[PDB]
């Protein structure tokens, strides 16, 4: 296990456009497309990210492209938030693949309120964090994900991933 096999079990994979958790169009590996209702719009963002007129499908190859790319942004974000480098720093490396997941599930903006939990994780306080990480909307709206990576900050193994 990694953080792309984490990803790719917790996003699947799916070669036309769908609409994520929240509603948003999507597509391949997670790949947000935009937050905008219509479809027209999110199909040209498709292409915009591929480079060419894709009529809303790709291939497998190009949905591993735009993973790649995703997940190397998220990692690069992180390092650029003085908020979360200090945290994602003081991690293993199991754990910082947990820690990569979410921000690749809610963006930065979405993980501001996790304040609490990112201190309580910063001090090795496992069990506490895990508490914690589930008094949240995430826990709520996606429990059985938000189970897995939560054991993986609680624990620093792949279990919850076999
Ligand atoms: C950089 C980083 C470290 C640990 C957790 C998270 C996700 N949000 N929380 N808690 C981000």
């Amino acid at each position: 296990m990694n953080i792309f096999e984490m990803l790719r079990i917790d996003e699947g994979l799916r070669l036309k456009i769908y609409k994520d958790t929240e509603g948003y169009y999507t597509i391949g590996i997670g790949h947000l497309l935009t937050k905008s209702p219509s479809l027209n719009a999110a199909k040209s963002e498709l292409d915009k990210a591929i480079g060419r007129n894709t009529n809303g499908v790709i291939t497998k190859d190009e949905a591993e492209k735009l993973f790649n790319q995703d997940v190397d942004a998220a990692v690069r974000g992180i390092l650029r938030n003085a908020k979360l480098k200090p945290v994602y720093d003081s991690l293993d490396a199991v754990r910082r693949a947990a820690a990569i997941n979410m921000v690749f599930q809610m963006g930065e903006t979405g993980v501001a309120g996790f304040t609490n939990s990112l201190r309580m994780l910063q001090q090795k306080r496992w069990d506490e964090a895990a508490v914690n990480l589930a008094k949240s909307r995430w826990y709520n709206q996606t429990p059985n994900r938000a189970k897995r990576v939560i054991t993986t900050f609680r624990t620093g193994t792949w279990d919850a991933y076999k």
